[PDB]
């Protein structure tokens, strides 16, 4: 019956349906604007790890044109994402064998030292400034751009690749295009290059991974250092203005952090809970067996919605459910997905909020919003939701 995606986000603000679908009716029929037939939508979180972490789902099925989805175009099936586990499987390993834990979190002192570096560019601009200008947008492109180890000289032209997608950007008919092919090219030179003469870098690391005998291509690495640039730009850019936006705004929960600049990491955890980043949820599940769930059963065609925010807000397992605790002692959150498809860069994601706040935190104790609430522009976030600008003073 109902059509799924019950409304437009308005700012950080949850539909109310969720709470009651959660309570009343936890999997529920919904109809998605294009594929046919209706989906099981998940809303909490037990319903949401067995769907997003049983072997018995599959998310390749759901490349097919006639299963329900959000855009009109359906999804291309060599995409990471939609990959089944044979295959997925595989390719988790290898790129997990660069992709590694080690390095991202030996990333910290250059990331920070980039966040410092625009931070100060904020300081020379004065005391009224746009954060997404200065801060959110440059910073998440420029940390990938280290991972890659994309070379000093020609970054300025991996920041017109990268922010040329996002949520608008030159609108320049679908010569875009003109954008990829010769950028297409640039990665191809580039994984040529480290293939035969490997660095301290994902690249390097993507051309020596192995496993007992088996190979990244060419093709295969280049398929990766792109999925990766984009998932990892837009969306944190977007998370940092979230956060901003839910520690000003409430703005006891960032003197808490200015007091004990120590809580960002569980700050981050918590405000990555409590955010719902992504609007409509996860890539589509199809049941490939029956599988029993909280309330109803799930048969081998159908497929399923899992709302992660929803899963987020179960008051089943989070205490003070819809309210930011710093402090809280439990948080297994899954903003970050679980099973088979959890995220790639989910700790680069963590070290990339972790710094920011922190620099924020220390050079500018008396960061404030800058602009009303009311009025902000929040970008229209059917899939991820995010600001278009945000003034703050210090
Ligand atoms: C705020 C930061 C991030 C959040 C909240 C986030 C969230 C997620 C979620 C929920 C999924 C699973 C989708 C599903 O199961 O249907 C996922 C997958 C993924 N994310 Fe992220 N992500 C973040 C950052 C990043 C970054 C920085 C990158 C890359 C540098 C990235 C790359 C990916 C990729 C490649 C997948 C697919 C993994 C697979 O299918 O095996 N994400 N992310
Ligand atoms: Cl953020 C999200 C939620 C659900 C599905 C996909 C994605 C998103 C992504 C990642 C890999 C392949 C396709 C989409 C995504 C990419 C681009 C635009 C929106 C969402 N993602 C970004 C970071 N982590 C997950």
């Amino acid at each position: 019956v109902p059509a799924y995606p019950f409304s437009l986000p308005h700012a950080l603000d949850l539909d109310p349906h969720y709470a009651e679908l959660r309570r009343d009716e936890p999997v529920s029929r919904v109809r998605l604007p294009y594929g046919e037939g209706t989906a099981w939508l998940v809303t909490r979180m037990s319903d949401a790890r067995i769907v997003l972490g049983d072997s018995r789902f599959s998310t390749a099925a759901a490349t097919d044109p006639a299963t329900p989805r959000m855009f009109p175009t359906p999804p291309e099936p060599d995409g990471v994402l939609a990959q089944d586990p044979p295959d997925h499987t595989r390719l988790r390993r290898l790129v997990g064998k660069a992709f590694t834990a080690r390095r991202v979190e030996e990333m910290r002192p250059r990331v920070r030292s980039l966040v410092d570096s625009l931070l100060d560019d904020m300081v020379a601009h004065g005391s009224p400034a746009d954060l997404v200008e200065f801060l959110a947008v440059p910073f998440p492109v420029a940390v990938i751009c280290e991972l890659l180890g994309v070379p000093l000289e020609d970054r300025d032209l991996f920041r017109t690749f990268s922010d040329a997608m996002l949520s608008s950007t030159r609108l320049t008919a679908a010569e875009i295009q003109r954008v990829q092919q010769d950028f297409m090219v640039y990665m191809d030179g580039l994984v040529a290059q480290r293939r035969d003469a490997p660095t301290e870098d994902l690249l390097g690391a993507l051309a020596l991974a192995t496993d007992n005998d088996d190979h990244l291509t060419k093709g295969e690495i280049v398929n990766m250092g792109v999925s990766l640039l984009i998932a990892g730009h837009e969306t944190s850019v977007n998370q940092i203005t979230n956060l901003v936006h839910l520690l000003l705004t409430e703005r006891k929960r960032y003197e808490s952090l200015v007091a004990d600049p120590a809580l960002v990491p569980a700050a981050v955890e918590e405000m990555l809970r409590y955010t719902p980043l992504v609007s409509a949820g996860s890539f589509v599940r199809v049941a490939t067996e029956d599988v029993e769930l909280s309330t109803v059963t799930v048969r081998a065609g159908e497929p399923c919605v899992v709302h992660f925010a929803s899963a987020n807000r179960d008051e089943e397992v989070f205490d003070h459910a819809d309210e930011l605790d710093f402090h809280r002692e439990r948080n297994p959150h899954i903003a970050f997905g679980h099973g088979a498809h959890h995220c790639i860069g989910a700790q680069l994601g963590r070290l990339e909020l972790q710094e920011a706040l922190s620099a924020l935190v220390r050079r500018f104790p008396t960061l404030d919003l800058a602009e009303p609430v009311a009025g902000l522009k929040w970008k229209q976030g059917m899939l991820i939701r995010g600001l278009e600008r945000q003034i703050v003073s210090w």
